[PDB]
């Protein structure tokens, strides 16, 4: 018994703008590919091919047939 698990997607309930050149911008809607974790409260995921950290506080995880 053994599988891989690598990927996880998220949509960003709350936009977010990076004050920053290495900080990802979140908008409501939007969907982060989480790849990692950068420290609590920060995630590390791709927004449209793009990367940074954000905030895992601003966004609503998607496990499940769960579609709109």
């Amino acid at each position: 018994g053994s599988s891989g698990s690598s990927g996880r997607r998220c949509q960003v309930a709350f936009s977010y703008l990076p004050q920053n050149d290495d900080e990802l911008e979140l908008k409501v809607g939007d969907i982060i590919e989480v790849v990692g974790e950068v420290e609590e409260g920060w995630w590390e995921g791709v927004l449209n091919g793009k990367t940074g950290m954000f905030p895992s506080n601003f966004i609503k995880e998607l496990s499940g047939p769960s579609s709109g």
